[PDB]
């Protein structure tokens, strides 16, 4: 069910070695973006995103299983090495929100969604 990639260089080539292109646009309203969930944090960190579009993100991890969960959202998904967790998601509230890892309470995660 979930797309395949390889855990150990996928900080090294592909969509998720470059945080600063993280963020693509696919579409007049859509986003893509390629979220690292690494031990421990997340990549990018803040994630930006405009309010009201069509938010792709594809999170997967380079190490050991972690948690993406957006706090105030419905957004709740497991991160495991080597699988793309796929989540679609519409901001229609600016401000920031957090990120949460359920197995690392230590590790926090912060979305900007602009208006
Ligand atoms: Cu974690």
């Amino acid at each position: 069910k979930l797309e395949r990639v390889d855990p150990t260089t996928v900080r090294q080539e592909g969509p998720w070695a470059d945080p600063a292109q993280a963020v693509v646009q696919t579409g007049p309203n859509q986003y893509t973006v390629y979220v690292l969930a690494f031990a421990f944090g997340y990549q990018p960190n803040p994630i930006e995103v405009p309010q009201g579009a069509e938010i792709v993100f594809k999170i997967t991890s380079p190490d050991v299983i972690h948690g993406f969960h957006v706090e105030g959202t419905n957004i709740n998904v497991e991160v495991l090495p080597g699988e793309v967790s796929t989540v679609r998601y519409t901001f229609k509230r600016p401000g920031e929100y957090r990120i949460i890892c359920t197995p690392h309470p230590f590790m926090f995660g912060t979305i900007v969604v602009k208006e």
